């Protein structure tokens, strides 16, 4: 029987690329989505095409709130519900966006989306795919970070702290979720898929600072780390964050 | 005149030490407290009756909320009120229990709102409104030497403990050019909890390589002393391990 | 044409494992060695019985010395010589034993000249070597530890060299990104133990490894060599993985 | 009575504002020198003059060889000679230049400098160090890093090589003397002292990079964390690398 994997905010981008290349390597797929419901059902045609009843989509906001565990519950009941199985869990889905400290949403409302989409939605998705895994076996979790978190963007404290939180996540449900063959890894984009509104001259800015290639990762280049960690090739890897970022954090200002 | 600093959780422990030191060194210091008001004031009283009208206490809860941010704002204002300028802040206030990632009380969101709260979002809110309300001026973190080795089934708090690490790196950056530097102390093993029981306390003493024992109070306000410091008027963005070695210590 | 690896302290245990992943996965092979000639020479036979003539044998001492600069440019030629290309450097090979602060026959200037040389500076002058001779998929891989920064009691000198190529990962990573050429680490915790040690003591290192109190296999650690000098990993330089079973995340 | 330091490298710039702080702190120092004799018994004689039998001035080539070991022994004996005992020992003489991997001195030249200097003489004069310690007490090592071994210098690998082993030394012999009462730290500048042989233009653009005040940090800035890191105030921090660097380890590309 096909495994089955959940990959969070998979309409477009990044989390696209890994939920295809998941599905081309035999996975059965929970593309999770908010906004983007179009770009999801056709992402979902796509690959129930090529196999059918493979791929689902499932709706959801990942801001924190009281109900945002019942949401993530929810999310991983889907994966169960459409497969029977939920091997794999790629926490993708990421708000991002500057909150200066000095100087229409509300600071809570940043906090919210910023910390709950990076950090918090990842910690609850990642207590109910445990909680689920109820009676070989290769069961992993990949976390995407960001390999800047050292070295951060002026003006985004929220959006970092929430990835520094994910990498806290990822070492501590390594060293808890160990005992149950759960591994729990991350993979660190330093600049791949550049924001779609971003001007071409702002984007080779960013490109020319990458030693290898001076050009940005590619969706499938990212992709491609996932597929390795969630492979039987790093059966002995957890708690791991691999950079994929062309030397980029190892340039000097 | 006397430069004036704000410590969160400054009733007992670490805060306390921390607060007694700047009151020492000449700071006016606002003890801020949540539930200990009793030790608070005695605390206020302690350091009046050494020099008069240097020590105020300000109450608050620091659990996230939707009141968080005027709390935070409130807390940076009364250090203003008091002494008509704010230099130092000091982020010591912290909630630390498990929260664990399986099921065989608090909701985990209140537990998000508690551990998420005290140890980051609180800090950042605290930052901001320091910042906005303006020489040496610092910020320093109290942050938590074993972040990469966490302590089993604590995962909401590593969470906050980490994000307060990329605070102080992301805050230390924004706030350079206004000369507001930004660094962290991070304890190993320092005051245990009052309900460990003594044959955990000598089980963690005994890991440790520099002298087997736990740091006092007084040896991490010391840490926090020298970054807020003309000593330190280059530092920013550092975070100061003071753990005795036990973060070198292998499994 | 099939690409060519070289792999140092290829005869037994991790390098060996690496050396037969590459081979398996279609690569020539030059398996340098320093004492285990038999060893090495045992592999050799074994992967060109596999497919002729994609397997030799290279002997050097990577010590420090004022010969090893050119003890480690042969090293780089003999791959040349055989294959006619070098795509792939695994710096693996690697002396490891206690040199207390505070006090067997050893002197300590040589010491410094084993631990230093086989873990940093030989793998810096093949590195060079490596780079001279590119006038495509190149990449190298050094053999890291996933313990450099909790480390072994009265280690330093071993601990100084592991931290040292951390360096070289970083820096040559950065260098040689114009040419193409990655450069990334593979960080075991414990893998392969001492046949000698006591099993009472290797089940002590087993225990603390909270994914599955065992042991890395060195298939395991080649695993992650394999997709490091892979298609897959082609924008990824400078990153050294970690392959513990979580052992670095335990305090003590 | 007076404690006593030997400062490696003490000469000139950091090392010579390190021995000046520390005899004004009340140590009896050790200065290191390797070819600045004019500049090291130029200092000597100001201490003196300060207080008459607390400096001395101590020559040797700290490049790596057969006999390092005997003139870092040497050192360490030179400061017992003078003064009775040997307090703190602060590693900071260091060979800084280029090494580039693609294409003077040797390769093993440059090797036995930028490692002898950087790594391999701290770790010798830390064993004799230790070893002469006969046996209130207040002993320690710092050993000056850099803050910028994770974003280095372009075809500076030999000496990141260097600085790199540095921070492993001083976590393990961290580690194995706090048994003996011995810390060991770092200081880690960023961009403190610009070099005598860079032009103004160069001095500027670095200036340029750094956060907090746009220039280098001063010499004194630099001894002032060591002054701590050898003080009371410092009893239980051991295997703590102190950044003073201006926040520029922290800006990205
Ligand atoms: N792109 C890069 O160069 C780069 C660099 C470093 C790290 N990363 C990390 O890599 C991952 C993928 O990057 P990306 O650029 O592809 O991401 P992205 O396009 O910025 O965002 C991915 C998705 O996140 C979902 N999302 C945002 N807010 C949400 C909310 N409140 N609830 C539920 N979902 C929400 C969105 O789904 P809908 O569109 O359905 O609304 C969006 O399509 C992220 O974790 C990112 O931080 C990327
Ligand atoms: N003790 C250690 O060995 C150790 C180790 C690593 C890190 N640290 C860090 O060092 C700092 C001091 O440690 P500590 O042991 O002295 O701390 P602690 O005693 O656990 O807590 C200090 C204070 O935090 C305040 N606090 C808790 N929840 C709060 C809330 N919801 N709102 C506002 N205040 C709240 C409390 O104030 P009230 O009493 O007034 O309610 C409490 O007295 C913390 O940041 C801690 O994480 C300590
Ligand atoms: N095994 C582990 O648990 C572990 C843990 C962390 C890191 N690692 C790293 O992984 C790599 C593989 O480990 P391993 O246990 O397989 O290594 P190992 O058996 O200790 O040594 C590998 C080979 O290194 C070669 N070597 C030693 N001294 C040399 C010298 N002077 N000149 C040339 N070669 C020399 C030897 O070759 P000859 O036999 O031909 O003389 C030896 O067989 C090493 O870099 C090690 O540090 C291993
Ligand atoms: N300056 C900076 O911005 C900066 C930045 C990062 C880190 N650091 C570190 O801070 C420390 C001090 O920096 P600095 O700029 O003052 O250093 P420096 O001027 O470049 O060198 C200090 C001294 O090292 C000694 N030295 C060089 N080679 C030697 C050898 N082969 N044997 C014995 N001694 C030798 C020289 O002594 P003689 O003059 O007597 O020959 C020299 O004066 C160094 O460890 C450096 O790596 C400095
Ligand atoms: N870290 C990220 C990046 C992106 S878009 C990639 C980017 C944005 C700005 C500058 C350079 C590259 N989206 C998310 N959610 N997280
Ligand atoms: N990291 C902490 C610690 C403490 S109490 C210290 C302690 C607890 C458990 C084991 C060893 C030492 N309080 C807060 N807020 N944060
Ligand atoms: N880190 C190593 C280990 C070894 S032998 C394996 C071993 C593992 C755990 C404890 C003692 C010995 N060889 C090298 N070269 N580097
Ligand atoms: N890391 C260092 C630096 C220096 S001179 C300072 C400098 C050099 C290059 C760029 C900017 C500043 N000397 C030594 N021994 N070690």
């Amino acid at each position: 029987e096909a495994p089955a994997a959940v990959v969070t905010g998979a309409a477009k981008r990044i989390g696209r690329a890994i939920a295809v290349k998941l599905h081309q390597t035999g996975y059965r797929v929970v593309i999770h989505y908010h906004n983007s419901a179009e770009a999801a059902v056709s992402l979902a045609d796509e690959l129930n095409k090529e196999r059918s009843n493979t791929a689902v989509v499932c709706q959801a906001d990942l801001t924190n709130s009281n109900v945002l565990p019942a949401s993530c519950e929810e999310i991983i009941n889907s994966c169960f519900r459409a497969f029977g199985r939920c091997d794999v869990l790629v926490n993708n889905a990421s708000a991002f966006y500057p909150t200066p400290l000095v100087q229409g949403k509300t600071v809570e409302t940043q906090v919210a989306e910023l910390i709950g989409t990076n950090a918090i939605a990842p910690f609850l998705l990642t207590m109910s795919f445990a909680q689920r895994q109820k009676g070989s076996s290769n069961l992993s979790i990949v976390n995407l970070c960001d390999a800047m978190v050292d070295q951060p963007c002026m003006a985004f404290s929220l959006y970092n702290m929430g990835k520094h939180a994910l990498v806290g996540l990822t070492q501590s449900a390594a060293l808890e979720l160990a005992p149950y063959g759960i591994r729990v890894n991350g993979v660190a984009p330093g600049v791949s898929l550049l924001p779609v509104a971003m001007g071409e001259e702002e984007k080779d800015k960013w490109r020319r600072k990458v030693p290898l290639g001076r050009r940005e990762a590619s969706a499938e280049q990212i992709a491609d780390a996932v597929i390795f960690l969630v492979s039987g090739s790093a059966q002995y890897i957890t708690g791991s964050i691999i950079k994929v970022d062309g030397g980029l954090s190892l340039v000097h200002a």
